């Protein structure tokens, strides 16, 4: 599909009657350190990516009864849960996280995040990109579109989070490495990954039901959570609706992530521990995932201005999304 100008894309933003809508008010404004036990998180694990890591095809639980890999799958599942039992009893891998909710409003392709409900002083800006090709019967989406425009005068909110399967991951994996035990090195890293993703799922439910509080009576099964049968999204920097990784630095500042969790960012803006998830929370009922995809030089240069970066810097961070050489 052919490219459009930045202005043409913005003229085709997500269309919504903000005058008739009351964005749900965040019940708990502020930043809260959290933790979750392995016992708590194991009921929020999505096991299917675990089997994928072990190069086995099929959806859990059906994979256990499969005819070619079911026996192997059952053995992997037993070893995994045996290791979860031990990590749990010995408290040797300890999931940690932090959550925050803030007053927020959209301005253009960005989301202003305010110190307080006066909505004057901006403590941070969450910057977003916009789809920039010809859209047939649909908006040129930008994640900012799911927050009320400041011009509408509607009180709106944004959340963020960072969670990890635990700071101990490297020590446990490295010890299996020193033992030449590649099986259990793979296993403990796969389990840390499951616990991080389970914590992201559990904490998102906590946010919808309690911290933000717009779905207090939600009652979804784990399978329904895996199918994303809830209202709102938790998009993560680096993923297709917000591919620009340096926005993780804004999450780290907003939530004081390292102070509250021990989690760190690298020079490439990768998270440490490896088993880590971070992202935003959007409440809007029409919010959804999509791909920004390829963008043009006008949007790159505008993003650079808004970020305080040179055009050269932004072309490094957005290299995979450049629709030009
Ligand atoms: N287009 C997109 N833009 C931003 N984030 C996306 C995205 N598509 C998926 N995600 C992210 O990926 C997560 C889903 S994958 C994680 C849950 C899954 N049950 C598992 O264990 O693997 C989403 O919650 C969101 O954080």
């Amino acid at each position: 599909t052919p490219p459009v100008t930045l202005e043409a894309a913005r003229d085709n933003d997500f269309a919504f009657d903000w005058q008739a809508y009351t964005p749900p008010v965040a019940h708990r404004l502020g930043v809260q350190e959290v933790e979750a036990s392995i016992e708590t998180l194991r009921n929020y694990i999505d096991w299917t990516p675990f089997f994928m890591t072990w190069s086995l095809a099929g959806k859990y639980p059906r994979i256990l009864e499969d005819e070619v890999v079911g026996v192997e799958a059952q053995r992997l599942f037993k070893d995994a849960n045996d290791m979860l039992d031990k990590l749990s009893a010995e408290k040797t891998l300890n999931p940690r996280g932090v959550v925050g909710l803030f007053p927020a409003n959209r301005v253009g392709d960005d989301i202003e995040i305010y110190r307080d409900e006066t909505r004057t002083h901006v403590i941070n800006v969450s910057h977003h990109l916009r789809q920039q090709t010809e859209k047939t019967g649909f908006a040129n989406y930008c994640l900012a579109d799911f927050v009320a425009p400041k011009l509408s005068g509607k009180a709106d909110y944004i959340g963020a989070f960072a969670v990890t399967g635990g700071l101990e991951e490297d020590a446990l994996a490295d010890a299996f490495e020193a033992q030449h035990d590649d099986y259990n090195k793979i296993m403990v890293k796969a389990l840390a990954d499951r616990l991080a993703e389970a914590f992201a799922e559990y904490l998102h439910e906590r946010v919808r039901k309690v911290y933000w509080g717009y779905a207090p009576n939600e009652n979804l099964s784990n399978e329904e959570l895996i199918r994303e049968n809830y209202q709102g999204i938790r998009p993560a920097p680096g993923y297709p609706a917000c591919p620009e990784h340096t926005e993780k630095a804004t999450i780290w500042e907003l939530l004081e992530v390292e102070k509250h969790t021990g989690m760190k960012l690298t020079e490439s803006f990768a998270m440490w521990p490896g088993a880590s998830v971070s992202g935003w929370y959007f409440s809007h009922p029409d919010s959804k995932y999509y791909a920004v995809a390829q963008i043009q030089r006008d949007q790159v240069e505008d993003y650079a201005r808004r970020k305080g970066m040179s055009v050269t810097e932004v072309e490094r961070w957005l290299a995979p999304n450049l629709g030009y050489d």
